[PDB]
């Protein structure tokens, strides 16, 4: 369409779904419970992200905030997706290194503090504000990583699988506030189609090629 | 009021609502914490549904979407309904059956993609995508649907009692986007009000008529 | 800024701060997963008020509704706030006398019919059906107080922490509904200044002055 960012929006749209049907073959026929859940969650992470990636390339998940003086185009299903996705990814590390439900249950909330002060910002329409937004979020993300890094006898299967997973997820998770910051939902320094190529070759990455790393381990059988 | 679907709004309200207080007195004294786990998901469906009914018929759950040239009249807290009615009767069938978590993990989250997206679609503007959301959602149910027959030496109570629930599932679900498709959300072959009529008969049948088979059962019983 | 409420809200997130700051801290070292899920449940609740309150206190979690004749200033954030936190607070009582899945299922699922009805009555144009939606979200909360007193061989340690804070939750739960009739939603008897101070003392105790109690115990450890 008119939108220039229209071709990465539908290169995302391509690679998450082709990446569900792969993870989808994938488990087809595993009967280990423990690894079925690692393919439950890894192959669903894509799927929502398909169809979050469907709607912004259509136009559903797009709306105009004004701010700075202007209307500025925001895709708000962005956050809906990662509202899902990012707890799914995190359940996936919790189940690696069976983590204790009360430390899941502050990684999930944290996360979800995380992603919806994000879709706070980014609809705020006060533009000092938004980055107190950011600033909030970020810190949640902070946290986030701190437990994962100094909140975990595992199999040592397990754990040099953790330890890759973990240090991919430090590297994208933390570009992601980076991106925020200056593309047009913060200081509008890098325009939008450039934006939405970032966060589509993160979202590729952080989903579909960590499920690959993931689903390629033998870390995930009982 | 004017509407005319709204005497099925409000009988819908009613059935559910004394379906509701049925199994709400009929659950008082069970003490047999499988059985609890049963009358809870299944009282809840309908008082769910007593509150989403309760919305459209006085207003509050409808908004209107412009589509092939005008102003159409959508029901949206339907899907609210849905959202959660429909991964809470899965849940029924799964803890029948003692499913895997990892099973369970699917069944949600390909339930949460069918609503979510037959949302979107119900929403969406564009009147072709439409039924690319449409496609999408059916493609989930088709995913639950072969989940529940082919995805699960249980006792021989829970077994029967499973393939009758399991059977009733797939007639009753499967007649969902059949009536979106032909209803005023999808071709507008048939009218609002015989939409509304065949959803209420639908939704009760597939709440309270399953809950009556299902708690009438001694396979809820450990 | 102009809204004289403006005060309390800069309180109420203050107030929310400091108590997210200091669970925080005080949890810092706990090893005993029991303790470290008391310890979640309990940082995250007055985190997720903290913003909830600030997004009042910026003007984002505030919308208007014409009713009774007029534009109705309605702090929709308020709910957000209270469906998730609510639940933890549940949670941590549930918890606490170690309850039954289907107990914990139809409290979760009862509060979510009292936060989302509430949420429905802020939001209804048509003034006697506000009161409608409170009536059913009353009702939803009278069965979980009841749950709470006839639902229920503990540790003498878990029965008395567990009365004290059963009894701090049915008088400040009560609480609520008499100050939506009262305030600015419901009867608009008492101004939404002063209705807006009573809910940020209400909230204030029973998040922070909650957890304080229930922290302070020996009950949460295994
Ligand atoms: C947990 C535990 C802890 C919670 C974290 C605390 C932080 C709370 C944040 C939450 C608040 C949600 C933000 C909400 C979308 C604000 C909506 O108002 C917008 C700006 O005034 C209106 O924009 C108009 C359009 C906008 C579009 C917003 C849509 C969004 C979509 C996400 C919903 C998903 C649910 C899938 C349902 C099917
Ligand atoms: C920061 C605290 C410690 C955390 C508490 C929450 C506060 C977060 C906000 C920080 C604060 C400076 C934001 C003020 C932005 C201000 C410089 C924007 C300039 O105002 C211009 C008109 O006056 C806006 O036009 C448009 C001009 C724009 C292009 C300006 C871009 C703004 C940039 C903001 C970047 C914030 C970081 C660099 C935060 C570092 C941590
Ligand atoms: C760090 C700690 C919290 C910082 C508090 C902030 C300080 C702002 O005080 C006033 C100075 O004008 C802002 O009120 C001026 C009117 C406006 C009110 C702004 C106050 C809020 C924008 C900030 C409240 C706390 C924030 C926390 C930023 C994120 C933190 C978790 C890193
Ligand atoms: C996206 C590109 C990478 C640009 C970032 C530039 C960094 C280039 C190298 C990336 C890093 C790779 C780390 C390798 C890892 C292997 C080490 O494992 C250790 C052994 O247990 C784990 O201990 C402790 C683990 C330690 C590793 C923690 C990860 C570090 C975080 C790196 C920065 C983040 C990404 C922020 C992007 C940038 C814009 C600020
Ligand atoms: C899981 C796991 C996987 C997720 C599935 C992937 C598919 C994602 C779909 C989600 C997106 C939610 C759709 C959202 C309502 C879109 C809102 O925008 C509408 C159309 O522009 C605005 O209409 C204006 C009015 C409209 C009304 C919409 C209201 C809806 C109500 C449902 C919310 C419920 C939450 C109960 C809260 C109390
Ligand atoms: C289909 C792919 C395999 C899946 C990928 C997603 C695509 C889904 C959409 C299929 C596609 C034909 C939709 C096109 C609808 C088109 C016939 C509507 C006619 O256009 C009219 C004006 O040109 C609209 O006015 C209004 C006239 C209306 C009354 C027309 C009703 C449309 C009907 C659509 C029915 C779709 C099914 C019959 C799908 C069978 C599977
Ligand atoms: C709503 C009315 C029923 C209209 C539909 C017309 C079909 C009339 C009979 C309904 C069906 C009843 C099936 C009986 C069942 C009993 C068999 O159990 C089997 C023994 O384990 C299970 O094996 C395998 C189980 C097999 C049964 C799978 C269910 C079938 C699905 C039937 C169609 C669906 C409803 C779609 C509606 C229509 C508009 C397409
Ligand atoms: C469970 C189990 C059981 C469910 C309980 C049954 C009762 C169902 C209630 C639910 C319905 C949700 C209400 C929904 C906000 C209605 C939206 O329409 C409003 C009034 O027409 C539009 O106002 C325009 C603005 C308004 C603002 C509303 C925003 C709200 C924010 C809450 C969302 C949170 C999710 C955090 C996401 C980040
Ligand atoms: C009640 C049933 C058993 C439960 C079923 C659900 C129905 C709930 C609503 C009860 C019903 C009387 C509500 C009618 C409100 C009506 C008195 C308001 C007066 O109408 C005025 C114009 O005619 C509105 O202007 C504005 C004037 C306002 C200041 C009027 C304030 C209204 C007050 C309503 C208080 C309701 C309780 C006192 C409920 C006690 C339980
Ligand atoms: C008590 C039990 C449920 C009470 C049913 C109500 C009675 C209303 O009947 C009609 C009298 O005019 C209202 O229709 C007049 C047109 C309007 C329709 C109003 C009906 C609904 C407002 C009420 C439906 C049930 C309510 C339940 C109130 C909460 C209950 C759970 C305590
Ligand atoms: C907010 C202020 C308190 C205003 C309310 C006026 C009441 C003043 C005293 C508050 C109450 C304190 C109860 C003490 C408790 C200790 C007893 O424990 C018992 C021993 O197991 C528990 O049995 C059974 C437990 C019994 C206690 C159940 C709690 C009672 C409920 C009190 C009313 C509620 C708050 C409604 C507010 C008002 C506006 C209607
Ligand atoms: C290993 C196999 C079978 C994978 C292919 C399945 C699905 C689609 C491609 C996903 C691959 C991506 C690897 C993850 C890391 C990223 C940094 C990828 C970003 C995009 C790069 C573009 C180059 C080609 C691609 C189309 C993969
Ligand atoms: C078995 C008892 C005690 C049940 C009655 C409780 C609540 C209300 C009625 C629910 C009954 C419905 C059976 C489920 C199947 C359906 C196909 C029903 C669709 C509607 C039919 C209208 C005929 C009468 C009714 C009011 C039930
Ligand atoms: C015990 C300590 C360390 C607590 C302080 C941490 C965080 C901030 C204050 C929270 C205290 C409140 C007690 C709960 C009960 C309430 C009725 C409080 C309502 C507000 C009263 C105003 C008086 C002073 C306050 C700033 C606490
Ligand atoms: C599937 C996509 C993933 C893994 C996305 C992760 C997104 C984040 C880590 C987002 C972080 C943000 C902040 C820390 C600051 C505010 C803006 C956000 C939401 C982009
Ligand atoms: C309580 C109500 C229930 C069991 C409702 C079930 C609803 C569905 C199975 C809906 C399915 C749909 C599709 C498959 C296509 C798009 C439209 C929907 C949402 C009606
Ligand atoms: C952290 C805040 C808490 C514990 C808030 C509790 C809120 C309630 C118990 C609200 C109850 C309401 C009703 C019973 C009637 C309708 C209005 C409400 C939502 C205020």
């Amino acid at each position: 369409t008119g939108r220039p960012e229209w071709i990465w929006l539908a290169l995302g749209t391509a690679l998450m779904g082709l990446g569900t049907l792969y993870f989808l073959v994938k488990g087809m026929g595993v009967s280990d419970p423990d690894a079925k859940k690692f393919y439950a969650i890894t192959t669903l992470v894509p799927a929502i992200a398909f169809t979050m990636y469907l709607s912004m390339l259509l136009g559903y998940g797009l709306t105009m905030v004004p701010f700075g003086g202007e209307q500025n185009p925001i895709y708000w299903a962005r956050y809906a997706d990662w509202l899902f996705t990012t707890p799914l990814l995190l359940l996936d590390l919790a189940l690696l290194v069976d983590a204790d439900q009360g430390t899941i249950l502050a990684l999930v909330g944290a996360d979800g503090i995380m992603i919806g002060t994000g879709l706070v910002g980014a609809l705020t329409k006060v533009y000092s504000y938004r980055f107190v937004w950011w600033a909030i979020s970020t810190a949640a993300m902070l946290y986030i990583l701190y437990v994962l890094f100094f909140g975990f006898s595992m199999r040592p299967e397990v754990a040099s699988t953790f330890k890759v997973l973990r240090n991919v997820t430090v590297v994208l998770w933390s570009a992601y506030p980076v991106v925020w910051l200056i593309g047009s939902e913060g200081a509008g320094i890098v325009p939008l189609n450039i934006e939405t190529l970032l966060f589509m070759v993160l979202d590729v990455s952080a989903k579909v090629g960590f499920g690959l790393i993931l689903l390629r381990s033998r870390a995930i059988f009982g």
